[PDB]
């Protein structure tokens, strides 16, 4: 019970969604066909919801890791670019998009964490996380901090944990293995100790969450702190001179940050296909496309090569693909949640004294490959 003959599009609200508008105008002037974008309250539910019976959008846009759920059940399309056009995108973006040995959606937008910074109290960021003790105790002394972030979740913590060898599911040929996880071996335990052993000395807090770190840096109370994109405009507003960069090494090793992909699925029941393809490869991931989203609601940083060359020109957003490139894909399976909450739960009880790496470490490893 699906249009044919327009396109209609739902975004979540934080987004664009009027640039994807603009975007929709040129179409329209160009094919006659008219675009609308809607943006229902709770959309991640309500797709599900909706086109398991043949109906919705034309387009979704969301994060690729639900997006091997929507697959398993059959609800997209598999798209078809041909090697010239997979040839404009980052290769790994394309397996950000794979399921069972099949492409399923557009990559849109890239995101990851970064190491941000108070220029005025750290003039120049540290390389490595095997320095930052030090450095804590030398702004102390003047009563400042060097780190604050988000330890209660999983995101913020998994790039240090894993820089070793940790991982979440084994992968290689196409094929994913629920029954190979990777967060109990000697890499995970070589990260998750390195933080515990920063709370113990009191170079960091185990109830600091988004809000007092954000507070805190806001404040120029905290001389870093890890966050995404999302972020940037309330330090915009507070006075405070910052700085995106790569993040630590760890054992010599880069940290390895989830990385996410803001993606476009075309509904499986769409008669809509093929203008869905020709707005999504010849309209939107075009140099012109993504700027016009990104001037109503900023994007980030981008999957397409010609214009991600030009947004790069902001220290900001290279370092995002940096630390992006050097990542691990979010897993696009249902069991993403057995591994969040298994380790939220890991790292919690870790730092509260709870348990020790060793055991924390175990009982999610069991937990997850149950
Ligand atoms: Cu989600």
């Amino acid at each position: 019970k699906i249009e044919e003959g327009k396109l209609v599009i739902w975004i979540n609200g934080d987004k664009g969604y009027n640039g994807l508008a603009e975007v929709g105008k040129k179409f329209e002037k160009d094919t006659g066909i008219k675009v609308t974008v809607e943006h229902p309250d709770k959309l991640e539910e309500k797709f599900p919801q909706v086109a398991a019976t043949g109906d919705g959008p034309d387009i979704i846009f969301w994060h690729h890791d639900h997006f091997g759920g929507y697959a398993q059940s059959g609800l997209l399309a598999e798209i078809t670019p041909d090697k010239a056009f997979q040839d404009k995108l980052y290769p790994f973006t394309w397996d950000a998009v794979r399921y069972n040995g099949k492409l399923i959606a557009y990559p849109i937008a890239v995101m990851a964490l970064s190491l941000i910074y108070n220029k005025d109290l750290l003039p120049n960021p540290p390389k490595t996380w095997e320095e930052i003790p030090a450095l804590d105790k030398e702004l102390k002394a003047k009563g400042k901090s060097a780190l604050m972030f988000n330890l209660q979740e999983p995101e913020f913590t998994w790039p240090l944990i894993a820089a070793d060898g940790g991982y979440a599911f084994k992968y290689e040929n196409g094929k994913y293995d629920i029954k190979d996880v990777g967060v109990d071996n000697a890499g995970a335990k070589a990260g998750l100790t390195f933080l515990v052993d920063l709370i113990k000395n009191k170079h960091m807090n185990a109830d600091t969450d988004y809000s007092i770190a954000e507070a805190a840096f806001n404040k120029g109370e905290t001389a870093m702190t890890i966050n995404g994109p999302w972020a940037w405009s309330n330090i915009d507003t507070s006075k405070v001179n910052y700085g995106v960069t790569v993040l630590p090494t760890f054992k010599g090793q880069p940290s390895k940050p989830f990385v996410g992909v803001l993606s476009a699925g075309i509904n499986a029941a769409s008669p809509n296909k093929e203008l869905a393809k020709e707005f999504l490869e010849n309209y939107l991931l075009t140099d012109e496309g993504l700027e016009a989203v990104n001037k109503d609601k900023p994007l980030g940083a981008v999957a397409l090569k010609s214009y991600e060359e030009e947004l790069a020109k902001d220290p900001r957003i290279a370092a995002t693909m940096e630390n992006a490139q050097k990542g691990e894909i979010m897993p696009n399976i249902p069991q993403m949640s057995a591994f969040e909450y298994a380790v939220r739960t890991a790292v919690i009880n870790a730092a509260s004294g709870r348990q020790t790496v060793d055991e924390a470490l175990k009982d999610a490893q069991t937990r997850i490959t149950k």
